[PDB]
């Protein structure tokens, strides 16, 4: 959408979930910098009036602040002059049908803006367009069916004249899709499934490519169903509950697909394509430009849905248009975002042990049999797999600084025992089939050696041109918030104890901290109002001893330098 694109070029706004379409969560604002961020203070606060996890972050457009909540997903438009609500919208949702099928708290990743409207993807899968000035509903469409186990937790994305939204339900046998709705009417324009025949997936057998035998090659016929046994793909997962990015020059939307449904791999032989994959789709038609499967035949629920950040960077002496993705499976991937060529794939937490490496010719991770839950078998405990199913990074999106050339990862440092067992599908019921327990990785993030630690989180700086950790800071709990990098040389993020922290973008040294009321699982965003830069974050623990550090919450804290 060229209007949204124009809005994102004004640093005073934060007009999409990721600040810009490329998803780098980097702000050119530099009023707050390494010299003065120690002088930051809370400026004002706002309770959302709702409890449970507060993911996502504020969306600021032309001085109006828009904030969202977990179920029932009330939306507020806030006037920064009076710090009062301009309008609010609370959808009517059936709690008894929607809550039981939410796998991982009642969270909502946030809003989109476009064509004078705010777009809210509701938990019950109703996608609703609101007038941005009045908050009155313009249109809405039921994007899924919670009676089949479908929910929505992710943020929509405005792209050209469409609103892009996905689906959740990889633990309920939902077949994942990405859908595009007309921005003005809500009519469905295209729908791209993650698996099934080409008319469903919008894969072109001679034009859609993948990485194979060391080169970009057409995907061929029956690329998906030939990797599934029989009809298992009809309930086969690959859901789409992560973040979406967009390259306007290429007109490509990028995203990841989740786990292949049941957590018992022996029950579903085959690569299970295209679960656990990265995708580039034509924004106008949905046609897949390229797809890359990171985790064939998943055995651990390492959902491939984490964001795909788009950056131009030098690799082997040449400027490349890349896509960078820090997967649940603990590998940080760099691809050519035009062709889908695989460039870099290295572990961003050296505790990771389920695979030795990613084979660069075949593109497939080489599974280490001791940590294979299928190898050890049904009803046998696989012990000490790293990472835990919740991954080395979960939903919390990364930031990128062009000043340093580093990505900043809000990381998990958690391993697990995992025991699969055979399960049967019933629509509306869970379709899992594994028993897990988790514990601290207990190994150094950089060397991989046992270290006597018990930290559950890492905050890690990563060079995606070589695939190397630059520095990493231990955090006592997993880091579940989306960071922010700025032209002031600082990186912001939130902790589960509720601290908003600022660190030096180059070195990782801490420069500021403040205890907000509840653990932060949202995104730290920044904007400018009447010439002053503000930094905003939601607090409210949820998603996924911590309970002695934080209780449930739901507040916004806005920080600024004092006057
Ligand atoms: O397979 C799915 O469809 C689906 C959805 C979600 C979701 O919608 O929040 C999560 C997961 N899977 C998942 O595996 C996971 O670890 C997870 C963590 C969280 C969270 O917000 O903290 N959501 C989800
Ligand atoms: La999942
Ligand atoms: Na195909």
């Amino acid at each position: 959408n060229s209007e949204v694109e124009k809005l994102t070029k004004n640093p005073a706004n934060w007009a999409t979930w990721g600040g810009n379409y490329h998803g780098t969560r980097y702000s050119e604002l530099k009023q707050i910098n390494t010299s003065n961020v120690k002088n930051l203070q809370p400026a004002w606060t706002f309770s959302t009036g709702v409890l449970r996890g507060h993911e996502g972050g504020p969306l600021v457009v032309n001085d109006v602040m828009y904030i969202h909540t977990p179920f029932p997903n009330t939306v507020y438009a806030i006037d920064q002059k009076t710090q009062a609500v301009i309008w609010e919208y609370t959808p009517q949702q059936d709690a008894d049908v929607t809550i039981p099928v939410m796998c991982c708290d009642t969270v909502n990743r946030g809003l989109a803006y476009g064509d004078g409207k705010i777009f809210l993807q509701q938990s019950d899968t109703v996608l609703t367009a609101l007038d941005a000035k009045t908050g009155k509903r313009v249109w809405s469409v039921q994007n899924g069916d919670p009676k089949l186990g479908m929910t929505n937790t992710q943020a929509p994305l405005v792209v050209k004249d469409k609103v892009i939204t996905g689906i959740s339900g990889g633990e309920f046998g939902v077949r994942g899709f990405l859908a595009a709705y007309n921005i003005r009417t809500g009519e469905l324009d295209w729908k791209g499934y993650s698996m099934g025949p080409d008319a469903d997936t919008l894969i072109n057998p001679t034009k859609t490519t993948t990485w194979k035998d060391g080169k970009v090659q057409p995907v061929g016929k029956d690329s998906s169903t030939s990797t599934w046994e029989g009809d298992q793909w009809k309930i086969g997962g690959g859901t789409t509950w992560g973040w979406y990015s967009y390259d306007p020059e290429l007109n490509l939307v990028y995203y990841g697909s989740g786990n292949p449904s049941t957590w018992n791999p022996a029950q579903r032989p085959g690569d299970n394509k295209w679960s656990m994959s990265l995708w580039a789709r034509n924004a106008d038609t949905g046609e897949v430009k390229w797809v890359y499967q990171m985790t064939p035949h998943d055995e651990w629920d390492y959902d491939g849905i984490n964001e795909v950040a788009l950056v131009d960077q030098e690799i082997k002496g040449q400027m490349r248009k890349t896509a960078v993705h820090f997967d649940r499976n603990g590998f940080g991937y760099t691809l050519d975002r035009v062709t889908g060529e695989l460039l870099v794939a290295e572990k961003f937490d050296k505790a990771v042990n389920w695979a030795s490496h990613v084979d660069m010719k075949s593109g497939r991770p080489q599974v280490v049999s001791q940590y294979s839950t299928e190898y050890n078998g049904e009803d046998v405990n696989t012990e000490g797999v790293c990472p835990a199913a919740l991954g080395s990074k979960n939903q919390q999106p990364v930031s990128y600084s062009p000043q340093t050339g580093y990505f900043y990862i809000s990381g998990n440092h958690v391993c697990m025992d995992y025991e699969p067992f055979e399960v049967e599908y019933t629509a509306g019921q869970p379709y899992v089939g594994a028993t897990l327990s988790m514990f601290p990785a207990g190994k150094d993030v950089i060397t991989g050696k046992e270290d006597g630690s018990n930290n559950l989180g890492q905050f890690t700086a990563w060079d995606a041109t070589t695939g190397k950790i630059i520095w990493s800071n231990k955090e006592q709990f997993s880091v579940w918030s989306g960071s922010l990098a700025t032209a002031g040389g600082v990186v912001f993020y939130g902790t589960l104890e509720g601290y908003l922290k600022a660190v030096d973008a180059k070195t990782g040294k801490e420069l500021y901290r403040f205890k907000t009321p509840s653990g932060i699982i949202g995104n730290v965003n920044t904007w400018e109002y009447e010439g002053k830069q503000y930094v905003g974050v939601l607090s409210g623990v949820g998603g996924w001893s911590l309970s002695s550090y934080t209780k449930l919450g739901g507040t916004l804290t806005v920080f600024a330098l004092p006057n």
